[PDB]
């Protein structure tokens, strides 16, 4: 046990409405998030493909486990995993991040910033409730500052 | 050096006037390959998650630096690696690949094909000069027999 998972539990009492609210299985997830932009697109890749080699190996593997179980859970209409599994993802990949330097989670942060229209969130937003969204950003902000002091 | 390397170097000789016929900036390549089916996908993606967490976890990290590498030599109008960093990135995921059960692999490639048109292969063939694609898949046979015998 540790203090992220502990912070996991709080994020998820924050953000598993808003999770239950997205529709998993829309296919817009594949699209560009915006206008395509391979060179730019590639520049983000290579910050995450950066950030995966210094990443923890044991804790990246952890992660990969915890979305294995969470596909398990699926249910309902909108493909939704268990407020459990929810959970144990955002911690394990909460773990991850904490296992790297913050310039590199800030350099993929600003590349796909980058590529991504200004649009797009406010779109995203839009198909939940805007509450829901409102507080589960807010969580992430709390879980956020665990992580970072895990850092 | 291992058996792998070597055997790369052959594949690299066998199939990188292919990988330099291919347009990989290309957005096509941001579709789904045929029709969108985010269920069967997702059991796909499942497969390679499962697979990645079984992986062995150093191999992974070099495979991400031989891309990470390869990104970084990346020239001309269709975006091809250089030729050291095609042999490089190769033997790396040979490595990787030899790592797991073979079962493991295999479970990808089945799970994969499935949400794959028919018509696929033929068009992405068809944007190359064919005997090369010809000669980069026998290259990929012997490799891959190269690869079975580390696994
Ligand atoms: C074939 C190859 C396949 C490969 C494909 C790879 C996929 C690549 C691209 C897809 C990802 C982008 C799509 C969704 C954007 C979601 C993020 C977002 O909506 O963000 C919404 C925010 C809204 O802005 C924020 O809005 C805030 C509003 O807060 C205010 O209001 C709040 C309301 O509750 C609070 O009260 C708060 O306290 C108060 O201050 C503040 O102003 C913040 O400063 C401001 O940043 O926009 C921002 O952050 C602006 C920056 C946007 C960055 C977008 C993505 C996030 C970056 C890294 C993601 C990791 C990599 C993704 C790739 C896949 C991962 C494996
Ligand atoms: C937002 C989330 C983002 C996530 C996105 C994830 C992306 C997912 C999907 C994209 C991948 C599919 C697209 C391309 C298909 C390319 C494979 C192919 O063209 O294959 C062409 C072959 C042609 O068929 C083969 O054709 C051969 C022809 O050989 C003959 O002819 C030859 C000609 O030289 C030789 O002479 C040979 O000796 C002789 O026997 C034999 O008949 C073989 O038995 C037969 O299998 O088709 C086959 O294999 C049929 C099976 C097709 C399987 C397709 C893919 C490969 C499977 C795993 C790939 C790994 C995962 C991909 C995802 C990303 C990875 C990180
Ligand atoms: C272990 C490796 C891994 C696997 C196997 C994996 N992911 Mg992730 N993955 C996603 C889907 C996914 C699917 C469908 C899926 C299927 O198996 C997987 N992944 C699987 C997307 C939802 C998402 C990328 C697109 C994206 O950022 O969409 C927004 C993120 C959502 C809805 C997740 C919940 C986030 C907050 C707790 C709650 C909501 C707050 C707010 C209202 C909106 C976001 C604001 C933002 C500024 C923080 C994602 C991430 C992300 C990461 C990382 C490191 C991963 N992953 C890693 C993986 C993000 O940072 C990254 C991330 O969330 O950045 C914030
Ligand atoms: C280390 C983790 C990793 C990273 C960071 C990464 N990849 Mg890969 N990655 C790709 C692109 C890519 C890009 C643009 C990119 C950007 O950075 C990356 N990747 C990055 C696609 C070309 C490709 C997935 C789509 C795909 O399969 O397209 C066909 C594959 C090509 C052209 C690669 C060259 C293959 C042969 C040596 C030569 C050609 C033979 C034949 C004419 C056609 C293929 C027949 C097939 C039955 C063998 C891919 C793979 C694959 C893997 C794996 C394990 C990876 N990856 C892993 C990664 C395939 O098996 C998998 C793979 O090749 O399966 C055969
Ligand atoms: C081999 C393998 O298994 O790879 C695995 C690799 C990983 C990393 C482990 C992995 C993962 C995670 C990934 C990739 C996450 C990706 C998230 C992508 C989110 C994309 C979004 C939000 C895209 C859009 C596009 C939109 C378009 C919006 C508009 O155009 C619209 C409508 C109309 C215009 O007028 C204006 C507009 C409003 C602009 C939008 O609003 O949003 C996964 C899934 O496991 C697969
Ligand atoms: C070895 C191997 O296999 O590696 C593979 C391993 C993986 C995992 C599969 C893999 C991958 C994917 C990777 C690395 C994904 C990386 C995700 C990074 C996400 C980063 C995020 C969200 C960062 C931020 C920063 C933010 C800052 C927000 C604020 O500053 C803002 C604006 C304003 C301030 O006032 C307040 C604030 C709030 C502070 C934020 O809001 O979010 C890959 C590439 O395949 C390689
Ligand atoms: C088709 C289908 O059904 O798919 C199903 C697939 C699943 C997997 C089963 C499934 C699921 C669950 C999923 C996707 C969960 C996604 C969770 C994403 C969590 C992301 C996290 C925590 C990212 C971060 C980034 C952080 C960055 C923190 C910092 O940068 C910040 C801010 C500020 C810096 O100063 C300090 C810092 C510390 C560096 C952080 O702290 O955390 C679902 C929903 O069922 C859909
Ligand atoms: C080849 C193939 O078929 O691969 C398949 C593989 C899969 C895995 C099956 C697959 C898939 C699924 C995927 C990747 C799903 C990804 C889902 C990402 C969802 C992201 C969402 C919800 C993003 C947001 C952003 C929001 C922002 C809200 C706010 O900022 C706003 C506006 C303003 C403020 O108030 C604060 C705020 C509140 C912060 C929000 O509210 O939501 C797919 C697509 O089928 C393709
Ligand atoms: C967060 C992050 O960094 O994630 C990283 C995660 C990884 C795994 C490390 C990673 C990687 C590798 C990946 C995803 C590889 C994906 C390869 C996808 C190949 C897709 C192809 C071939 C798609 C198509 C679609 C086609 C459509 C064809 C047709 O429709 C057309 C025209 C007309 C119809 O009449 C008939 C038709 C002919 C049917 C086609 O012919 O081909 C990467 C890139 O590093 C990103
Ligand atoms: C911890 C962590 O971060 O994990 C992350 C790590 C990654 C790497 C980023 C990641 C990922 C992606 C992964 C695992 C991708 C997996 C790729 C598997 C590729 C498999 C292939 C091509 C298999 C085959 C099998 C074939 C068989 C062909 C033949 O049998 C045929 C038909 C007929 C016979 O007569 C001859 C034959 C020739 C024998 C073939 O031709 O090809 C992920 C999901 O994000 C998790
Ligand atoms: C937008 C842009 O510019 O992107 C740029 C991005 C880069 C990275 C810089 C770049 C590049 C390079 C790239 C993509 C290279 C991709 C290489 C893929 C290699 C894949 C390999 C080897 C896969 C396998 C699968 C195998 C399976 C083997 C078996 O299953 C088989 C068969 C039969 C079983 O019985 C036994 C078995 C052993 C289990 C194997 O043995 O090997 C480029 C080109 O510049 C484009
Ligand atoms: C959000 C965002 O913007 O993300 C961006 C991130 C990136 C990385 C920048 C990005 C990218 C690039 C990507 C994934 C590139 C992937 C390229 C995959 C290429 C695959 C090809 C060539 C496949 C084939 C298959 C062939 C088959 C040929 C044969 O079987 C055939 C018919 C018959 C026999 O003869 C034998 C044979 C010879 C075997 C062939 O000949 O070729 C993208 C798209 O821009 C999106
Ligand atoms: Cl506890
Ligand atoms: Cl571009
Ligand atoms: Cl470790
Ligand atoms: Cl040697
Ligand atoms: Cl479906
Ligand atoms: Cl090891
Ligand atoms: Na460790
Ligand atoms: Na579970
Ligand atoms: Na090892
Ligand atoms: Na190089």
């Amino acid at each position: 046990a540790d203090e992220i998972g502990d912070a996991a539990k709080k994020l998820g009492d924050a953000s598993y409405a808003f999770a239950k609210e997205v529709d998993w299985n829309n296919g817009i997830f594949l699209q560009a998030p915006g206008k395509l932009q391979p060179l730019e697109a590639l520049k983000a890749i290579d910050k995450m493909i950066v950030m995966g080699a210094a990443a923890d190996p044991k804790l990246l593997k952890a992660a990969a486990e915890a979305h294995h179980k969470a596909i398990g859970s699926v249910s309902g209409p909108n493909g939704v995993t268990s407020r459990a599994d929810w959970d144990s993802v955002n911690a394990a990949l909460g773990r991850v991040i904490a296992s790297v330097p913050e310039n590199m989670v800030m350099d993929v942060y600003d590349s796909v910033s980058k590529i991504t229209d200004p649009k797009v969130p406010a779109y995203m937003k839009s198909l939940v409730n805007g509450a829901d969204a409102e507080k589960a950003y807010e969580g992430f902000l709390a879980f956020k500052d665990v992580v970072k002091k895990s850092q």
